[PDB]
């Protein structure tokens, strides 16, 4: 009883020794080591001793970080410090309690060196123990929440609106009298157009709930047979106003405002947005696909015996190193290109780009490679001329995590030196570390052995951060709304762990098989709760964001 019966048909599909992890690891370490020597001769070029910086890493006290950098660096390092701790608990459960279950699988017991043995693919469908995987996936959601209730637990104008689309010939009298007659419950303190004003204004009220009500009445989605939104109500003042044509917003400070960009609104602005974002999403397909093609040479006609796999130098190391190169350049595209979308507020742009870096990195590292590698008609050709799971059984992901761990972090030292010719980007750095955490979490239950490398991705990213925050990057104060943003991404990670579990369950047993059902039930219950935080606002004691 086996899956491949390698004695009958010596089929190329049965993968490398150890998934090619040993060669990837050996070359990645050796490339890391070489980069640390290269770093040393770089930082010594400009003016205590060769490796002195490596001693500094473990000497600097947390209070020195706190004192020099300010609170944003400590809130950042707290986030890391929690995720490191999170991954020890998830790590010990994965390697301790998931892996010995997987490895008890009867399905890949031939092919003893196959990395596939340490994955869900080793478990025969209908085997009772498959509930343990669904259970841990849920348990990990509770831990990624509880660990973020702890992170957030440790950490620390409101009547003024900015009103846009006023005609340049408008008058403060009419603008003032409008609110106090269209909404007689209000009272107006100030009402001023702003920098021949170009049709933007500040207005200030007496009361905050009234402010929110007035702010809603220009923007709110509620409907009739006539119109899909609450159209802003008429007045005697209206000729100065052009009320229907406004956009109205809580006023940020003028240091946040792009007085250039907000000159365009409605369908035109959504055109510039969609044709920038489509070009980038098209481009991801071509950046992605070389990695998947170079990896997938399990074709036939000739070159069919197991002996015909290439060296894991080309079939594992090279493609994951190329995918890393594109992963590490991707932030530099979206930070550059987001300038041309013309957001209204620098704060928005910063807060947008962190979620855009993250979701493009997710499409091009996790989701499109997951669909690409899952698109193995390969099994259909073997079968016609369950044991379906990724080619190499997902060793590709381990190999990515290793590549990003050793080569990525060693490169992170070198990201700030220079002189080879003869300021902390908090959003980018958040996006990048949650991209990697997402992969680890996604595979942590289908493919346990990824988690140790996930942990050491974090430890080395942490040390290199604690180092380069204190010594290298300029001390920076930041907009708090990105730290709170990043915690939502951490909650996405175990949810995508549940989704791919439902996928690789439902492509290996029916949707009516009870583990498929249970995973669906958990997922649908989880998502309605998570959505009810976003605007509906019912749950605000739960899931995250305990604050001082
Ligand atoms: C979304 C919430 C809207 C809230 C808001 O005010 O809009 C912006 C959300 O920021 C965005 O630009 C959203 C980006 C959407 C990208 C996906 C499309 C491409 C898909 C590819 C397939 C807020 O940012 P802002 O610049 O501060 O406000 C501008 C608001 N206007 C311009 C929309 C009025
Ligand atoms: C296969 C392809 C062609 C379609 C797959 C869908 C994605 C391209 C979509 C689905 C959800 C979208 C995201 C949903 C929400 C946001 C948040 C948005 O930023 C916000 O914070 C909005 C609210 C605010 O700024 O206050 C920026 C765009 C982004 C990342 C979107 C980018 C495009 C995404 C990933
Ligand atoms: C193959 C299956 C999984 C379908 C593909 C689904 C994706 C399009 C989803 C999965 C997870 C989603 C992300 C999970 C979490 C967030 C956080 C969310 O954050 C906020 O809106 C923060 C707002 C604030 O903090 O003020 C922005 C969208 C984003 C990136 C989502 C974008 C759409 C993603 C990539
Ligand atoms: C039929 C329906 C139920 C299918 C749902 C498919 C997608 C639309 C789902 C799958 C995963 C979801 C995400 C999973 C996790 C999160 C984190 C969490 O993010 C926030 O709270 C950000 C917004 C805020 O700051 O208030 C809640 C929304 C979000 C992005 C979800 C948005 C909707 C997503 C993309």
């Amino acid at each position: 009883d086996y899956c491949y019966s390698a004695r009958i048909r010596s089929t190329v599909l049965q993968g490398l020794p150890f998934g090619g992890v040993p060669t990837v690891l050996a070359l990645d370490f050796m490339c890391f080591l070489a980069l640390l020597f290269l770093f040393s001769i770089l930082r010594k070029v400009a003016w205590n001793g060769f490796c002195s910086w490596l001693t500094a890493i473990f000497r600097i006290k947390d209070d020195e970080i706190r004192d020099k950098c300010g609170g944003d660096a400590v809130h950042y390092l707290s986030f890391q410090r929690h995720i490191i701790g999170l991954l020890v608990v998830v790590g010990v459960l994965s390697v301790g309690i998931v892996l010995p279950v997987n490895f008890s699988g009867d399905l890949l017991e031939n092919n003893a060196y196959s990395f596939g043995r340490t994955t869900i693919a080793n478990l025969k469908s209908g085997n009772n123990l498959l509930w343990l995987h669904t259970s841990f996936a849920f348990l990990y959601l509770l831990l990624t929440v509880y660990s973020m209730r702890r992170h957030t637990s440790k950490m620390r104008v409101k009547r003024t609106l900015f009103i846009n689309g006023i005609s340049k010939y408008a008058e403060s009298e009419k603008i003032k009298k409008h609110f106090e007659e269209a909404y007689p419950n209000c009272t107006v303190l100030e009402a001023r157009p702003c920098y021949k004003p170009l049709g933007m204004a500040f207005v200030t009220f007496h009361n905050e709930t009234i402010t929110a009500i007035i702010l809603k009445d220009f923007n709110v989605c509620k409907c009739q047979g006539c119109t899909c939104r609450g159209e802003p109500r008429a007045s005697s003042c209206s000729e100065a106003l052009h009320i229907s044509n406004w956009t109205v917003t809580y006023a940020p400070d003028p240091q946040n405002i792009y007085w250039e960009h907000l000159s365009i609104r409605g369908f035109i602005w959504w055109l510039r947005c969609l044709v920038i974002n489509v070009v980038l999403f098209i481009l991801l397909f071509f950046l992605t696909t070389p990695a998947i093609i170079i990896t997938t040479m399990d074709k036939f006609n000739v070159t069919k015996p197991v002996e015909y796999l290439n060296n894991p130098i080309i079939t594992q190391f090279f493609p994951t190193l190329l995918l890393w190169c594109f992963s590490a350049l991707l932030p530099t595209i979206v930070y550059y290109s987001a300038f041309f979308e013309a957001h209204w507020t620098r704060s928005g742009e910063n807060r947008t780009t962190m979620h855009k870096c993250y979701t493009f990195l997710i499409f091009m590292v996790l989701l499109l490679p997951s669909l690409g590698l899952s698109s193995l008609d390969l099994f259909f050709r073997w079968l016609f001329d369950e044991c379906v799971f990724l080619p190499d059984n997902g060793a590709f992901f381990v190999n990515y995590v290793i590549a990003s761990a050793f080569i990525g972090n060693a490169m992170d030292l070198l990201r700030i030196p220079g002189l080879l010719m003869y300021e902390f980007q908090f959003g980018a750095a958040y996006a990048w570390m949650m991209c990697v955490f997402t992969v680890v979490m996604t595979y942590s239950i289908t493919c346990p052995i990824i988690v140790p490398f996930g942990l050491m991705y974090m430890l080395l990213k942490h040390l290199v951060d604690r180092y380069n925050l204190y010594y290298a990057y300029l001390p920076a104060k930041l907009d708090k709304k990105i730290h709170s943003g990043a915690v939502n991404q951490v909650v996405a990670a175990p949810i995508l762990c549940l989704f791919w579990l439902l996928f690789f369950s439902t492509m290996r047993t029916g949707f009516l098989a009870p583990t498929s059902m249970f995973t669906f039930v958990v997922l649908v219950i989880t998502i309605v709760i998570c959505l009810c935080h976003v605007c509906f606002g019912h749950f605000k004691y739960l899931s995250a964001h305990n604050y001082k």
